[PDB]
């Protein structure tokens, strides 16, 4: 990892065991959830090539997932080969050279020359590139196993309205949902497997409400009983 | 965050990984309560929007709640923006510009940005102002989660009076309550239930009183009672 | 807090929150007694008002014993604005002002304007004189939630003069009684309030004995629990 | 090992028994898999010869694996004398000796004269020749002391297509093969050992399909995905 | 704590909240053990007086033995001023002033005063000579609670000797006494102590047997030793 | 330790109790085993008395053998006054001594004398001298403690030759005996010891073969000799 110093330009230095012993624990219990994101993401502040690789190649555990993203990784790196073309040619001596994709994924960049892209003015950023095609396979993974299916979850008959809601935004988290797909998922789903004594309410409130004013409805409604009506 | 203590170099480091599982931590053990607040305020000191946004997107718990935070947060962003001539937009130069609503959110301001409005002088206070729209939704939050009705909180003969006071200071922290509607409830509220003598005290010492007084008052078990002594 | 206490240039820097966080889990894992006090001086060495208003606005629990912390240093502020008021209408331009009470406890002045008290002739350590306040507070808490008197502590049958002599410690520290009558305390009251069996040792040792004379004292004293205590 | 931290430039400083506990924690659970190799990469960040002889002496588990490393290490240590022939004692002083295969392996080498080498301009790289070494020598060792091999390994007859692909990957990547070998494992092997259900859908997709096609298909075959999974 | 990077210069460092919990905790666990001066010595590295007697402060278990040790410094202190005959009135001009008894215990020095000892020429270690004191009312606390009287000793009818020999030198541990005495103590006392087996092997010894040669003797003392070495 | 390369000479550092702590992991795991002399080694990297009294103190259990390594200590002390006249009467503040046998052993001497004398003309490396004592003192217990019997180590006929050579090397590494005897017993006392039907094969394999070559000869008889049991 490579940081700002206080006594002059940015220093580079050893990952920390503990560090990784701890990301290899995220990645163990947080691999088919998008928790793990912001961790990776934090902890790569500042992280070369050569940092992004020793996080990925000291994981043992789930190999299909890893070699589905390092396949991933290759793909995008193959994309990158031909969006850009060898513009600069065989290399200019003294000057900074251009990132091909296997340079990008320091399968043929080595650590100096990655801290002298991070040390070059201006900033060229090879780790801020390669970490997102990283993120991109963690995504991909996800929705080749999609263990989270939204139609499923249902409301029993005295259930509270208000927990379901929670549940309901815990099931949809990775999907990729918009505020239009939460407009019509609120129709075909949420008012319709609500709690019964709940739904003239809904139905009267529907399904363009904020979820502010979802949440503030239904006072009361679970627990034993069906209750004195409102409406 | 910038760290350090702003003496002649002005360093900058991402969020830890560390701080982040803290925080995980802490919603699991405490919630979004008041007494969170300032323990928030305290990880969020010199932090930027990014640093902040960081912290939201790491919890996986309260998903619904963390959707009315965000929607909130756009809320306040928007009504901000109105609440003066608009400042000026993102320029391909980086030019240092004014942070507008979003800006302050973190939804349309770079790092480098929010960096450079940070440690110029005299620095306009986007953390500090985000931090505060955070801890307004986290306000909400905690409200929406909480039990209903400040008159549910009166004196009984079944527990001590210290218990009464636990629970209506307890339930007052997140409302922003009025001094004289707190001065009608001690004369009202806390004496309901008490026998006439022990009324009698309660109305001699009146609601400016000290609780320590009022924890030594009313010696012995009510009605014809045996009064703490064997003689 | 400010960054070298009292010796510095008076320089301030953020909170730790880790610090904060020792701060809760001393009052959860402890509660309000007298091994927390030394404790929290030792965190707030160079705390100012803010960094101790934070403290208090965090711990959560203990909100009865907390309210009567709060009226202490409400009369605090109170006496000091008797016995020092301000000079009447606002300061002629370019001087000090003089602190009232809500100043001292950093509710209606700034970390600036504290600063500026602490670069005045004489120098105003409001810190340092707000936490006297908290402590008179905390002892209060502390006599309230020992619920005996020193008078009224008598030795076991069945335990060792030790245990006893611990325990009479842990009493008389909880009690805020004057220093030369806790000294005549020790020297007559310890002795006087031990064991039938104990006793004639430690009359016999005569009425000027030091307390290592009575500690190696009354060997065998004090049944099973004696024959546990034993090295 | 050599440590920059906040420092330009260099500094040599010992290992930590925290190193070293976790390199023998490692080595005992888990020498013969290869997540022995990137944790000993992670661990020997910048050691020198010194350092790698405390490591590998500090193991006292596995010697005839130990010895099959050392014996590997020598012949490479042997190869380097034969290749890089040293003239002893530099011609005209103001220059490093050059490193013999020896040298490189510590034994006749001193540590500040390795630490000249190390901290030279460029760098003369003896700790990751050494480890180098050391590398071939702990893929000689993961093959011998593997209890299964590639062509043994087949699909239970309820096994998910999923885990059988992250299964036999674990088994392949142990395997020290050339690409060649490799490629024709998980392309053609692996179908092969398919389940009979399983396998006549792999033959009706073809062997030229992306591991994302192949992963993609295999529908109806094992239980439930989201079964046995942490989430 | 001081934190040092030059000679003769110094900087005052806040006490770690994880150094303070585990000192409470340690003393919690196993009481004043001999335990406790490792962990003591480990917590207390480049401690102040101010540091130290903030961690005595801190203690709120074991009063009675806490006490003690507080008698034991206040001896350490006075024996310090019998022995040394300084300084009456103010020290003589431009000169640092010499410490005294109370002063190495911070009774009635301040922390500026503690530095510049530290930084004096030649230095005197004031918290050194204080950790020294400190651990003399550790092991007081040894000696008053167990009767520590030499000739009272057996060893066991079946115990193999080792166990007495360890019972044997926490004995002479606890006890104080001149070291001569103590060496006259090994030759004498040791060999009558013993159990009637072993003893009929130490009188063929005699008074010049040592650990190393006592180690292999008395191997069938209560029974053979069998397949343990652990004993 | 004093451990720091650059700034001042004699700059004090701190020893971790986590770093401690992996050192008792270890002792404790492994007991008096020959791995124990390179983590001492390196844990004792530029350590005073101070900090290697430290060090011994915080190994538990076994205090006969460690009174053993105390003797053996004591010894080279009593050798050592012999070699080096050395005396000193009272102790005074204002000059830093002569060292005697006590005073490089740490009983009678403290940090800054220690400082001192590597600051003195010729130097008297304290450390290093008592650092050579315990280590001949850590050698002994490993020599009493770890050996199991070589000479009981031979192959039974169904025992795989891969086995029995990776277990009388464990055996070999543990026997007290030189490199020099270690080599003969290992061309010899393996051989002689094998199974006569493995023998035979040996006799053909000769001097010339790697020990992969000797690990996989020896088919059937036994079992697999390396599929082991699933941990």
């Amino acid at each position: 990892p490579i940081v700002q110093n206080l006594q002059g330009q940015m220093v580079h230095q050893a990952i920390s065991p503990r560090t990784l012993n701890a990301w290899v624990k995220v990645v163990e219990e947080k691999a088919f959830s998008p928790e793990v994101i912001p961790m990776f993401s934090a902890l790569s502040e500042g992280a070369t090539p050569q940092d992004l690789n020793t996080m990925l190649n000291t994981v043992g555990g789930h190999q299909a997932a890893m070699q589905m993203l390092k396949e991933t990784i290759n793909e995008e790196a193959a994309e990158w080969d031909r969006l850009h073309p060898v513009h600069a040619g065989p290399i200019e001596p003294g000057q900074m050279r251009e990132p091909r994709g296997s340079d990008i994924a320091g399968t043929t960049s080595t650590l100096q020359e990655q801290i002298g892209w991070m040390t070059h003015n201006p900033p060229i950023p090879v780790g801020e590139i390669y970490k997102r095609w990283i993120i991109l396979g963690l995504n991909k993974i996800v929705r080749m196993y999609s263990p989270t299916s939204i139609l499923d979850i249902r409301q029993g008959p005295k259930e509270p309205f208000r927990d379901y809601v929670d549940r309901f935004y815990k099931t949809l988290r990775a999907e990729q949902a918009s505020q239009e797909v939460k407009n019509w998922m609120t129709e075909t789903l949420l008012v319709q497997n609500a709690n019964p004594d709940c739904k003239t309410i809904l139905k009267a409130l529907g399904p363009a409400a904020t979820l502010e004013e979802m949440m503030t409805a239904c006072q009361g409604v679970g627990g034993p009983g069906h209750k004195a009506r409102v409406l």
